[PDB]
DNA sequence: TTTTTTTTTTTTTTTT
């Protein structure tokens, strides 16, 4: 049923409103109720109502939910959706209206980044973090609906005065060979809207009354788009927090529920301050946090929950001691309170902090997604150094067999393969096992049967000896096919192939460090080791593992944020350039996020450049209610 | 020779005479043929002959053939055209016998749809299919000369009682805004006809001689007129195949055929059976799915042309998979064959389908063409351009000058026109016109009257002018308002807009050649050119498209292709649920043979094994069709 | 240091 605020939402249905939904006070809940109601209640046919988020999935959560109220039929044509799929929808919609259509493939991501590169070869370094930013960095002079001129007008530094340049290649290919990036698909019926009025009247009146989720990410373009979707009948119902602002950094227009109540001042702002989920402890720590932010509308959340139990701040000595001090307390409270991988989170700033997790968590059979990025243990670096090991400590891994045959870089064509499989397979067996049988000699032979031999040996020469110096031959499985030397000719720049090797040695030195064993921890047979590192190659529980970011609008009843040291969730670059507000709000939403108790971490001690530093617990562990905070030893 | 039937179809003209023409029995040629003939060796003279048909191509097409086995003394002198261009041209000049202006307007469908919809708001459903459903249901009570109360008599159903009172809304509009769909112009002269003598005779005089072609077309009023045109004498001769009839659901009597047998004492049918087109296989293919129908009229096609290859079932997975095989296989045939994808064809009943083999064929840089795509007569850029010239014709076409006065973009707000309407109306007559009565400058005034005037003045003087060089009037009434810039600021990307103008410049030279006069066709005055458009009679005309001929079963109708690919041979599908689940399938039956005897080579089936349905999935039977065939030269 | 974005099917055909 629906608390008070939510049915004023609800009801509020006459003009330009905005519900100031406060975390995990359900706002889905009130749009699709919104929607179900606006149908319902005052006519208002579906088809005529426009129902605007911003990720794929916000969308089809969103048509899950609004189906399972609104009958089949009532419910038909919702014009529920992303912001692109519409902003493409019209380019396309109204292009087939004037008789003719398009047809220029949206340049999906990857595809304008790599053109990126073909455009700014000798121009830019050949870096990703770069290309990002030109990337980046182009997409917002875009959503700033500039040209590639005006911005060099505004563009004020080197680099800057290039991307500016570059920038004008970019648009130049595309305009040219006849495709849009996303953010086109945007500032496209943005202004073909704007331009032409013939058109703008058939939406506004397709589009009677539009919601939008979400509303605190919003840029420009959107921004505009909306307006004049609906520009003065302003029948609409914006919905956000400003508290939950974080993309900032890519066009997300902060104020914009400020911006919002000028270019529409009879804006009705409704709040939801009632949450769901955190305990009345999480909250008032939240809401005190954030209090310490230059606030505009006053939000002062509360929870009909139990209070919860303290906010621990546990202090590690260094990077490493972190991760296993967490992993190590994951664990426990999982064996205590018979719980699931899966009501665990652990949230960080950057997405290094996650390979040290990685580690721990794997190397302690605890299972784990890593939601925020690319799970170390997939990286193909990675993945073929694995199988040699899965292959030495078992010649019975076809799999791995046929997959570091040649990869590592030899001439064994997939004839000297499939043969060797066909007469491995008749005679019953794997194939660097059969890679041994003389009776395979001659069904197979020529320079495929010399290189074959040649490694199928290499390989089980090695396998003899890591029998009783696994590091020693591990080692020597590293240098023996150079990987190192493939790496640098398969990987792209350099860097990457730097990159991709350092990989490698932080893997092989894991695996060692487990061989090894410890003062407590009595070491591993290779054989363990690796099915340790295996186990790793959605209905499965296992701990979300991400960055805040990609934490966003999520919730876990137990969440361990790393890393609260000064540099770090205080991002140095931020604090360095003075805003900060954001990072606060990266923090309490991280915080808002938990729901039945929340653990914070701090490393003692970095590595700054071989130069160690004593760091400064966040700012924001102190600014929180030390009441009830438990600062550790 | 001429096959013996062709023979005896054109040999025979001496009363109530129809020709079965079986698909690829020769239809055009007996016809021109017959009027050939009927002039040479009958005595008819040109001049009172009347070939009738349904589209302004077949139409074009005839008087091409005739024009060229006689001159433009007994040819371009003769009366060849569609139903409604007669229909309207009764309409005109019997208006003129009685010296009447016939300034009423002819509703382009799309006109007529978005009425319906501004009259039919909170009462329907803001949806295509619907007013569409909507239009054709009111499109049919009329071509079954029924009022809009008589069919809330003939009236079963909710939605359907209420289309009969939109109906009343519609036919109330029309009747009072003076305006005229398409449907009128042929219930208009039939009606006008069957009540005065005088006139009919007088038709009944000018048309001596008539033939008909694609009568399996004929609708009520259609089929009325003609017996009324054809009065006693019954000299005529409608050509056709009930086994052709697929617009059934449009107003068309499938029965006609029979219909006809009737009202008429000595109806002579004379059967033309001989193919020319398709091999033996898909004739026989062909001619036994048909006989699955029921029938009156016994015929069976069957073709000289030697028997050809298997007729092949491929069973796809998908929705998907579907497209990728065919145009998979399409290239493959092409390529070791060698035969322009103008020689492929892909057939199916509905759009959807074809969105997915638009994908794989431009996948697959492949050329094609997109079966029907908005006429021409239906771009924005366009039915400005005519409203303009509708109006300079015809000052009394409000819905012409409501169209224009601001759109081109002159600062006439809708109060401004809100009152123009209320003191034209008052005093009974045009916004146009109304324009300048002296009394409007009391109601109105301030800068809306200023524009206004200026904007009425400046299309008098243009419409003065025209009295005398058409085309530079016209000339100066695009440059004048700056209709090229207006599309460039208007129009999407600027390249649309160059092709938006582009289309303007074709308008703009039809409409001159029109006037300027063909030396085949007599010169046209304006206002003509303009009902010419109206009628959409675009006149197309070397160097075709050899790219790939994808269009609907629908789209099919007469046309022929050495290969097709009939995709999507499932149930629900082909055999449409709707008839399915109706009790007539017979129709989808002919639909599919139609599609059949569209292929002259080789003709290829297909079936989607699952759906993209219901948002999830099943698992389709094969059209019952697939397997009504010849088993024999069936593949799978 | 942080990272979403989607050309289908709307689910029957269309002269004049």
């Amino acid at each position: 049923r629906l608390n008070p605020g939510q049915q004023q939402a609800v009801e509020f249905v006459t003009g330009p409103c905005l519900v100031l939904a406060g975390a995990g006070s359900g706002k889905t809940r009130v749009i699709t109720n919104k929607i179900a109601h606006l149908i319902r209640g005052c006519g208002y046919q579906a088809r005529h109502i426009a129902a605007v988020t911003f990720t794929n999935k916000a969308a089809r959560e969103m048509k899950e939910r609004v189906g399972q109220t609104l009958g089949r039929k009532e419910a038909r044509g919702l014009m529920i959706s992303t912001f692109h799929t519409l902003g493409l929808d019209i380019i396309k919609r109204e292009y087939a209206a004037l008789g003719m259509k398009a047809n220029f493939s949206l340049f999906d991501d990857t595809d304008q980044l790599a053109l990126l590169k073909e455009l700014t070869e000798g121009l830019i370094e050949d870096d990703k973090v770069l290309l990002q930013q030109l990337i980046s960095t182009i997409s917002n002079w875009k959503n700033d609906l500039k040209t590639p001129s005006q911005a060099a007008a505004s563009a004020i530094g080197e680099r800057d005065r290039i991307f500016a340049h570059c920038y004008g290649l970019y648009d130049a290919h595309l305009k040219a060979c006849n495709v849009l990036d996303f953010d086109d698909l945007i500032l496209l019926p943005t202004l073909l809207l704007q331009a032409n009025e013939e058109v703008r009247k058939r939406w506004q009146n397709k589009i009677r009354y539009l919601l939008v989720d979400e509303y605190q990410d919003t840029n420009t373009s959107q921004y505009e788009l909306v307006k004049l979707l609906v520009g003065s009948r302003a029948r609409f119902t914006v919905v956000g927090d400003d508290d939950q602002s974080i993309y900032s950094w890519r066009g997300a227009r902060p104020q914009n529920l400020v911006l919002l109540s000028q270019d529409f001042p009879a804006l009705k702002v409704i709040k939801l301050e009632q949450n769901y989920r955190s305990s009345g402890r999480i909250l008032k720590a939240a809401n005190i946090l954030i209090a310490n932010n230059p606030h505009v509308f006053e939000k002062r959340l509360f929870s009909e929950l139990g209070y919860g139990a303290e906010l621990k701040v546990l202090s590690a000595n260094n990077e490493e001691h972190e991760a296993e001090r967490v992993t190590g307390e994951l664990i426990a409270h999982h064996f205590v309170n018979k719980t699931q991988y899966k009501d665990y989170a652990i949230l960080y700033r950057g997405n290094h902090q996650s390979r040290v997790f990685e580690k721990f968590l794997m190397q302690n059979r605890i299972p784990y997604k890593i939601s925020g990025g690319t799970s170390f243990f997939s990286r193909p670096e990675i993945k073929d150094l694995l199988a040699y090991l899965r292959v030495l400590t078992n010649p019975d891994d076809d799999s791995a067999f046929l997959r570091i045959v040649n990869t590592p870089k030899r001439e064994i064509g997939p004839a000297t393969l499939k043969k060797l499989g066909e007469w491995a397979m008749t005679r019953n067996k794997s194939m660097f096992t059969a890679s041994f049988d003389m009776g395979l000699s001659q069904t197979l032979s020529g320079r495929g049967y010399e290189a074959l031999t040649r490694f199928t040996h290499w390989l089980a020469e090695i396998q003899r000896l890591a029998e009783r110096e696994p590091i020693a031959a591990v080692r020597d499985l590293i240098h023996g096919m150079d990987y190192e030397s493939w790496l640098y000719e398969t990987s792209p720049s350099p860097k990457a192939a730097e990159m991709r090797m350092k990989n490698v040695n932080q893997l092989f030195s894991w695996m060692t460090e487990m061989l090894e064993g410890s003062e407590l921890d009595e070491p591993m047979t290779l054989t363990q080791v690796v099915t340790r590192f295996t186990l790793r190659d959605e209905e499965l529980d296992q701990v979300q593992l991400m960055t805040l970011h990609a934490s966003k609008g999520l919730e876990f009843p137990y969440v361990y944020m790393v890393g609260m040291e000064e540099g770090f969730l205080p991002h140095q670059s931020s604090i360095d350039e003075d805003n900060i507000d954001e990072e606060r709000r990266l923090a309490y939403v991280g915080i808002t996020r938990a729901q039945k108790e929340l653990t914070f971490t701090l490393c003692k001690e970095r590595r700054q450049y071989g130069e160690l530093v004593r760091p400064e617990p966040s700012r924001f562990l102190l600014e929180l209610p030390q009441d009830d905070l438990i600062w550790e030893q």
